[PDB]
């Protein structure tokens, strides 16, 4: 047959013309309008698209449930399966416990990921009714969240396993019986033998083989037939490497390729077995068999522990991992280094082989003949006197690509410690999986002793050398790892020999080298949130200062909250796709649409010619809407393809051929300095006398810190929907932005119509953090022009690779400091020269650099200081705002030389800091008096509650007992100024309406992206009008209701809008008091009607502007801030000196948010900001080619904090009794300040690294270089030792920007 049949949320679905290229994600959103399931990457790493799927296991005669990635599952593979999505488990009317909990525990912010996480937890509970705290966490390996900081999510879900922010005592019980039945129709079908299905598509044919005979026969007749199972590999090739296999064939049904046979030599799994099957089956073996027969099994298991996540492993097969033949495969190494027996069948033919250097001929190739297919794999039992180990190291533990992976085996002569057989296989060292065929033989018969260790290391170092210009980069780090892995193996093997009586022969192991053999250990979380209780009085209706859940939590948790792309398409609507340059600075000589036009559905290709009025946009008018004559960065927008479906828009854009003539490019900060290529003159602040200050300097340190950039990674990429009104140049735009005003102004200026005609509407954003403060417009305008030219509605949702490439991000920094200080610690002179890489457009760069300079002093009084800034005009995607807006960069530099001051002085950091810290009443370097100073209490409470001193000791102790595992514990302070650097942007407006039924419709200039701004504004209004929040509502933000609004940024949004909403509300109360006075206790509904029937207006606007702001650089005077945010973080880490990986063991925060408008919201903002910082300083790295082209374009190569990447012990506390009167209800901004506190982790790692360096004889300087981010690479290399030494022996892949 050719009719695809399956279920979704219970309802049957029959598809008569299924296209192999159609993914369950597209079929759910665009063919069933089920939009709970989101699209965050289409790469497989965020899990926003997670959905459960069920089916009847023919074999086990049972129904099974497992999660999967909708973005990668081809529907042509879902025949006779039951899909379940977030919508299918609950609604706001009837929330499923999973949804209720995540929502109430505050686990949802922007909400764009809650459906996926909800589904992972849901799927778990369907498999394990009462999971363990550990099982719960493993559920989220394939799920990423950028707003929550993961604490709440897990704390909330904890309740399912084994004052206050919420109450699990109120959570509704779970009832497994009340879950969606399993489609009886599907059980009726399990009675008739499945047959072969064929699905013809627009350009791809898919055959679903049902029997081995069919499969081999098909391969025989058409060897070209591409096999597909989980598609987790092929899916990526088609989607990202622009591949197209016209003839697929899925054999997932065939029994043979699914059997698990227990043989004498070991367990044989069919080539199609899901990695989750292998995982579960082996896990049972290593639990009932002698530890001596499960060495290899446990090796595989260790790899799978960090192999994608639940979603991928549920469909990814073993055979797929084998045949993919990826040099970075984490299983081929283990399979080769253990001689796995692979069977290979073909119609008529049948052979068998063992994995070895011969199996992987060249790049991604194997022994298999074009017509053969991998039948099965036998994972061998470990023989007595045989030991195995598996290693893997990347940039992040959870779901990542290995930099180096390895499988190591050793077989000793019976009863001895003499090497009978030794295999060492690696991944990430060549264009394939290799073995140390040379090094290992020269080790036969030798004994497991220190001499062999030296023999191998020297051998590996020689045999596995890398070309400095080798692909991937990080040459040193990788080499070190091959050696560091073997070292762990050597130390491990010893322990195993000792644990066999031959202890005496191999020799006891140093009790400080033991930890170096340990496998990664979990250790249960322990969080503690602390905030103030609202006065004993405060009526229960006054929610200001109460932990009120984000108003949209339930909706976000249920998939009903709507996001731009969720809005349905007009039958009308067209799709748009941007066309960017592939040259950093060329001259466009010719554009060719010839091919684009052949694409079915092609409407047109917009260029600079098609712009009605002006082609000059951007916050400083130095940018083009569409490149004209020359491109000035890779990812520069040249045009826009317009077609019906997004699929055709893309294929068409690919048909737009361009020709260039390159020009001198200015890629790096250096390139810029050498070319005097900047954005304006240099900014400078200076107080005191430098020469004089340096003269009195006992010490004087110089240095250069470099801070990497950072991609915002809002789960919801950029999206705009433009609907043309047909008359007067009227246009409504549904946009994911934090800046309606400029989105509007840019579309107006671009079209040639007044702002009169343009309306921009923002309901909510799935995260923004400054990335949508002005860069969204680059998409907005393109669509506006598509609408204005077709008359039809046009829409554009950017894919991740396009968003990351195009939208820019945080500013990379280069500091050149020279601090002068006394032996006492006291600093007396500072001089920093910052250099930010601005990019293609000025944008907000120069204002970011002004913020940096404003915080180069972090928390310290420095009598003689002078900082300067220069913004580099480079041929790269222009960079913008990012939570912190230059503040972190400027503070990381400050805390860097500060740390080196402590070291050089030999004094304890805490003391060096407390000494130089500001005092209540001091002026800053820009002369702003610091009144209501509160940092000291944050400091004294943090040391006290985090029990610093005592733990400082426990850390030293741990270090004395551990050689290849060191711990750090650093306490950092921060000072963040609140207000826009541009004074007039400090204004907010609101519009309130009270209808005759009493209900109130409120709106303000600020947008919503996860911060819970509306929730707060609602709480403000509710307290202002003295009526329950239940009667108030905010539906969206738009230029209709409130005009000329500042972008939602600078943490000020709740300060500005909250003040506006307040005034508006006071106007209403004014009007209403005459009626109130008459009937004092009469209901609110009553006063409203009276006012109405008395012709009294029940609608008013509210406005506010921050007073007394205004700073002059020319005279270094005038306060540029309304007030200051204050806080202290105390983090503890524990690095693995042998790999670079580490783990944040504990953090303690004490933040000053004045009288919090909403404790729960703020604490969630503190945790979230922090985790964003922790990623900026230790995980997130962007790599650009030498030619200025970005390489890291998806979560696969950009690793943002994951679930397990957060302080195992997260403690947050809000400073008590610290009312900030001058702000809405004595509160304080809280969105950005908390982010730099993640520094404490950076410098705790600094310590742990120094402690390791201190036990290595060779001095080689004590004040080493540790640039940001402190990735595994930077950390390992910094731990110079016998291994970093024996392996350090242009044309490189990347380059420092
Ligand atoms: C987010 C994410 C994270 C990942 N993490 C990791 C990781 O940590 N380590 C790692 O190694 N991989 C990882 N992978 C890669 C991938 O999941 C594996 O390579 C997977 O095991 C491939 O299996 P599949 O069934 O999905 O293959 P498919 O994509 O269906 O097929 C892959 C290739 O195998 C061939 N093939 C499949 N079965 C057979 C057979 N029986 N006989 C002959 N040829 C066959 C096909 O022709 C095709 O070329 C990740 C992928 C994603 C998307
Ligand atoms: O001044 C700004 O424009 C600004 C923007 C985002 C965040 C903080 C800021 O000061
Ligand atoms: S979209 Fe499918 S994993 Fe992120
Ligand atoms: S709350 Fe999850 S991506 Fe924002
Ligand atoms: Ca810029």
């Amino acid at each position: 047959a050719d009719e695809l049949v399956f279920f979704v949320n219970g309802k049957k679905v029959v598809e008569k013309n299924a296209d192999p290229e159609t993914t369950l994600l597209v079929y759910l959103r665009r063919k069933l309008g089920l939009c709970g399931t989101k699209l965050g990457c289409g790469e497989g790493g965020c899990g926003a698209c997670t959905v459960m799927i069920s089916k009847y296991d023919r074999l086990q005669n049972k129904i099974v449930h497992f999660s999967v990635n909708a973005c990668l599952a081809p529907i042509c593979s879902l025949h006779h399966v039951a899909v379940t999505t977030v919508e299918g488990i609950g609604n706001t009317q009837k929330l499923h416990p999973v949804q209720e909990r995540i929502a109430r525990s505050h686990g949802s912010q922007c909400g764009f990921c809650t459906p996926g996480i909800v589904m992972s937890m849901y799927t778990l509970l369907r498999n394990q009714p009462e999971p363990t705290v550990e099982e719960i966490e493993n559920a989220f390996q394939g799920n990423l969240c950028r707003c929550t900081g993961y604490r709440p999510i897990l704390q909330g879900f904890r309740t399912f396993a084994k004052p206050s922010l919420f109450n699990p005592e109120d959570f509704k019980p779970l009832d497994p019986t009340q879950e969606p039945i399993f489609p009886p129709e599907l059980l009726r079908l399990k009675d008739t033998p499945q047959k072969k299905l064929r699905f013809e598509g627009e350009r791809v044919t898919w055959i679903q083989a049902s029997t081995m005979e069919e499969l081999l026969d098909l391969k025989a007749q058409h060897p070209d037939a591409k096999l597909v199972v989980g598609n987790t590999e092929i899916g990526i090739e088609m989607k990202f490497k622009n591949m197209l296999f016209p003839l697929i064939v899925c054999p997932a049904w065939i029994p043979e390729l699914n059997s698990v046979v227990h043989g004498p030599e070991g367990i044989s799994f069919g080539a199609s077995c899901p990695l989750s099957l292998v995982e579960s089956v082996l896990a049972e073996e290593i639990a009932k068999l002698p530890e001596q027969k499960t060495e290899v099994f446990r090796g595989v298991m260790e790899q799978l522990r960090w192999f994608a996540g639940k979603q991928v492993k549920s469909v990814a097969s073993i055979g797929g991992n084998i045949i993919t033949a990826s040099p970075i495969s984490d299983l081929n190494p283990v399979f080769m280094a253990s001689g796995a027996k692979l069977t290979l069948v073909s119609r008529g033919t049948r052979r068998t082989v063992r994995m070895d250097h011969t199996f992987f001929p060249g790049y991604r190739k194997t022994l298999l003949r074009p017509e053969e297919i991998l039948l099965s794999i036998e994972i061998p039992y470990s023989k007595e006197g045989e030991f195995f180990s598996a290693f893997k190291q990347a940039s992040r533990r959870e779901d990542d690509i290995a930099k180096v992976t390895s499988g190591m085996r050793v077989l000793f002569k019976p009863g001895t410690i003499e090497v009978q057989e030794l295999s060492l296989c690696f991944g990430g060292m060549a264009d394939r999986t290799i073995s140390a065929l040379k090094t290992t033989p020269k080790q036969l018969s030798k004994s497991w002793n220190e001499e062999l260790l030296q023999s191998v290391c020297a051998g590996l170092a020689e045999e596995l050398q890398l070309a400095p210009d080798a692909p991937g980069g990080m040459v040193e780090f990788r080499r070190t790892l091959t050696l560091s892995f073997f070292f762990k193996f050597y130390l491990t093997v010893l322990q195993k020999l000792g644990r066999a009586d031959l202890e005496d022969m191999a020799g006891k192991l140093d009790p400080t080298f033991a930890s170096a053999t340990l496998l990664f250990q979990k250790d249960p979380p322990a969080n503690v949130q602390l905030f103030q209780e609202v006065p004993k009085d405060q009526s229960e209706e006054d929610m200001v200062g109460r932990p009120l859940p984000h108003l949209a939590a339930n909706m976000q948790a249920s998939g009903e909250a709507v996001y731009c792309d969720d809005i349905p398409r007009y039958e009308n609507e067209l799709s748009l796709r941007l066309v960017t340059s592939t040259r950093a600075h060329a001259k466009i000589t010719s554009i060719d649409t010839s091919e684009a036009k052949k694409v079915p559905g092609f409407v047109c290709f917009l260029t600079a010619e098609d712009v009605p009025n002006s082609n000059a946009t951007g916050l400083f008018n130095d940018e083009t809407v569409f490149a004209k004559d020359e491109v000035t960065c890779v990812g520069h927008i040249i045009g826009a393809v317009v077609a019906d479906t997004p699929e055709h828009a893309q294929r068409a854009a690919r048909g737009v051929k361009i020709t260039y003539e390159d020009l001198p490019a200015i890629i790096t900060i250096q390139d810029a300095i050498n070319n005097n290529s900047f954005y304006g003159s240099e900014i400078k602040i200076e107080k005191g006398d430098l020469k004089k200050g340096f003269s009195e300097a006992d010490n004087v340190v110089s240095g250069e810190l470099y801070i990497g950039g950072q991609e915002h990674f809002y789960l919801e990429t950029n999206c705009t929907i433009a609907v043309p009104k047909g008359e007067a140049g009227e246009m409504e735009l549904f946009v994911s932005t934090q800046n309606t005003m400029k989105t509007q102004s840019f579309v107006a200026k671009m079209l040639g119509v007044p702002d009169n005609r343009i309306v921009v509407r923002v309901k909510r954003m799935g995260g923004g953090f400054g990335g949508k403060e002005t860069r969204s417009t680059v998409v907005s305008t393109a669509l506006a022009l598509a609408a204005h030219k077709t008359g039809r509605p046009v829409r554009c949702m950017l894919d991740r690779d396009e968003d990351m490439l195009i939208t820019g991000g945080r500013h990379p920094f280069l500091a050149k400091y020279k601090v002068g200080f006394m032996k006492t610690g006291t600093v007396v002179a500072l001089e920093v020269a910052h250099f930010s890489n601005g990019g293609n457009t000025e944008d907000l760069s120069r204002s970011i650099m002004e913020r940096a300079l404003f915080h180069m002093d972090n928390a310290y009084k420095i009598p003689n200081i002078r900082g300067t800034g220069r913004i580099c005009k480079t041929n790269l995607p222009s960079n913008t705002a990012f939570r912190g807006f230059g503040g972190p960069q400027g503070m990381l530099i400050a805390e860097y030389w500060m740390s080196e001051v402590a070291i050089t002085c030999g004094l304890p950091a805490e003391e060096v800091r407390r000494k130089n810290m500001y005092k209540e009443g001091d002026l800053t370097h820009f002369n702003q008096k610091l009144e209501g100073f509160t940092l000291p209490r944050c400091w004294d409470e943090c040391i006290a509650s985090s029990q610093y001193l005592a733990r400082k000791r426990e850390v030293e102790k741990f270090n004395r007992e551990n050689r290849w595992k060191k711990r750090g514990l650093c306490i950092i302070p921060t000072k963040f100024g609140i207000s826009f650097t541009l004074p007039f942007l400090n204004q907010g407006g609101a519009l309130v309406h009270v209808y005759t039924d009493g209900s109130v419709l409120l709106t303000h200039g600020g947008t919503e992206m996860g911060q819970g701004l509306h929730t707060k504004m609602v709480q403000v209004a509710s307290r202002a009008l003295k009526i329950p929040t239940s009667k108030i509502h905010i539906s969206e933000t738009s230029t209709n209701t409130v005009p000329n609004t500042s972008p939602t940024a600078a943490s000020a949004s709740a300060d500005l809008n909250g003040q506006g909403v307040y005034e508006a509300c006071q106007t209403i109360l004014k009007r209403l008091e005459p009626f109130k006075k008459k009937k004092p206790t009469g209901p609110w509904e009553a006063w409203v009607m009276d006012a109405y029937t008395s012709a009294v207006s029940l609608s008013a606007t509210g406005f506010y502007k921050t007073p007394n702001l205004g700073y002059s650089f020319e005279t270094n005077s005038g306060n540029p801030f309304h007030y200051f945010s204050y806080g202290v973080a105390c983090s503890e880490v524990e690095i693995d000196c042998l790999t670079g990986d580490h783990k944040n063991l504990r953090t303690d925060i004490v933040m000053d948010v004045g009288s919090s408008l909403n404790p729960a919201i703020d604490i969630g903002q503190v945790e979230g900001a922090f985790v964003q910082g922790l990623g900026l300083f230790t995980m997130e790295e962007l790599h650009y080619s030498p030619e200025g082209s970005l390489h890291t374009r998806g979560p696969s190569t950009y690793k943002i904090p994951a679930f397990g990447s957060i302080p195992i012990e997260f403690r947050v506390s809000l400073l008590r009794d610290c009312p900030n009167k001058r702000a809405i209800y004595a509160s304080k901004a809280v969105g950005e300040p908390p982010l730099f506190l993640a520094s404490s982790i950076f410098f705790a790692i600094k310590d742990a690294i120094r402690a390791a360096r201190a036990q290595h004889g060779d001095n080689a300087k004590q004040l080493f270089q540790l640039d940001s981010p402190a990735t595994p690479e930077k950390i390992r290399n910094a731990c110079v030792d016998q291994f970093t030494t024996l392996c350090v022996t242009s044309k490189s892949w990347s380059v420092r920007i």
